[PDB]
């Protein structure tokens, strides 16, 4: 109830500038690379082995994993500059924009712009432009040059809308068997975006394109975290509406997916991050 | 300074039995594969990106990373059976046998035997034989079963010796610049095995063969942990003998290799694990 995560569009110029600079310090120090690797490591831990489920996606842990993931990243931000909190990209308001590329999140003092088509959609503006920000491939080796390409795939031409979010918030159960991509009437899976997908969380990823478009490499782009803060916010809201609803599966799901299972690559459990206000933060909607 | 790690040679038949049982329960529960995946992930975290050093291997954190790795694994053992500690494979003693492959470590009540050359060196004896124990590959998906092929390469025809260990215990610097495979007069690099490699710790990997011969997939074989318990024992002896001498680099090394850097995949630092007794355990040779 003390660290405030604000809407990106409500940040001051000094807030935008300070957040971007802590991120760059985290990159220069080698700490930011830890999160790219954690995320790529979580994607090849199948629960159980041979399953399409993994520790961080395509199953019930999707939401608590990224909550814990954002929680650590913001802790690393705060250790450099204690004023800094993780902002959230309310992409569902930007979807009403006649041209969402022109939103202030993409301004040159924050995330920088869309990909440049003549340079193969290499990002050449803002603080994470090529030559200012070096990316990493799946196998931990340099791959030179952030890329984006907004709305360029047929399956995700538009950002998810407010009605998408309101509809997801209606779903009555956190998750349902078989706790994977096929789960029906499941808030986790609906928000993750596999209900007639890509929608919501999956749809944003494909919309940004670039590394943001392939899940193992998506945290190469700083907007990933701003994206997932919003996903964490929607979850926070859902938990306050369906108060008498808790995590599922409680047990008898694959190991790593149950309420008290450690979430690879950590020992942190879903129960550990159920209450975000006890984790030290709130969203600027109270 | 209380949990005692025993030489595999001095283990009772019931200690061999309970330890195997515990490893199999960790496997069944999903816990063992976290260790496998942790080791692969460490191998992809290069320090820095593009370097041939990684978080767990080929740089200075080699030694503390595995100490933490084994300490975690041992705690997971304790949680299933509080009497079980991690034993160590004193491979320098095995190398003295005319034929090290007859060592009791490889018996059918413990680790099981060599691979079957008719079955592409799949292990078909012991509690980790194919069809009782499932390996996973670098992508977290089942592979065919444990493999071993003892001493089959030209570079590692034999296990490291007593003199190889004593010769390493002589070196006074923990590590040297450039904190990597090329470090000279480096305890870390000598013990890891890159001085006229493969020696010592790398030699053991390459002599076992199978999954043990491929550092990323090595923990699919539970003897990996008995191996590293021995490496950790040797470093611990080095610390008792060179008490003035500390970890290096203190600072100015690549991030993830300095004394107070987190060791990916964890936040544990080398400082956190320097004193093995303050982690709760000792090796039997300390107790006489
Ligand atoms: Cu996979
Ligand atoms: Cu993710
Ligand atoms: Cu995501
Ligand atoms: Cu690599
Ligand atoms: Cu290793
Ligand atoms: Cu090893």
């Amino acid at each position: 109830k003390y660290r405030v995560r604000k809407n990106v569009l409500h940040l001051t110029d000094t807030e935008k500038r300070d957040f971007v600079r802590t991120v760059l310090i985290l990159k220069e120090k080698g700490i930011y690379d830890r999160y790219i690797a954690w995320h790529g490591a979580a994607g090849k831990f199948h629960t159980p082995p041979g399953s399409d489920r993994n520790a961080a996606h395509m199953s019930s842990a999707f939401l608590p994993w990224h909550r814990e993931y954002l929680l650590r990243f913001e802790r690393d931000l705060q250790s450099i500059n204690p004023e800094v909190t993780l902002p959230y990209w309310e992409w569902e308001t930007d979807a009403q924009m006649q041209d969402p590329s022109q939103s202030q999140i993409w301004s040159a003092d924050f995330m920088g712009g869309n990909g440049n088509p003549i340079k193969d959609f290499i990002v050449d503006t803002g603080p994470f432009a090529a030559g200012r920000w070096t990316t990493i491939d799946e196998q931990g080796n340099p791959s030179g040059g952030l890329k984006r390409n907004f709305g360029a795939t047929k399956e995700a031409p538009t950002l998810p809308t407010r009605d998408d979010v309101l509809n997801a918030l209606k779903i009555t159960q956190y998750d349902t068997p078989p706790w994977d991509m096929t789960s029906q009437n499941s808030f986790r899976n609906q928000l993750e975006g596999f209900i007639n997908g890509p929608q919501l969380h999956n749809r944003v990823h494909r919309w940004v394109g670039g590394q943001m478009g392939v899940v193992p490499t998506a945290p190469n782009d700083p907007v990933y975290f701003l994206h997932h803060a919003n996903v964490d916010r929607i979850w926070a809201v859902w938990q306050i509406i369906h108060r008498n609803q808790n995590y599922q599966p409680m047990k008898n799901g694959p190991f790593g997916q149950n309420f008290r299972d450690p979430m690879y690559p950590w020992n942190t459990t879903p129960e550990d991050v159920m209450n975000h206000r006890k984790l030290g933060y709130v969203y600027d909607i109270e």
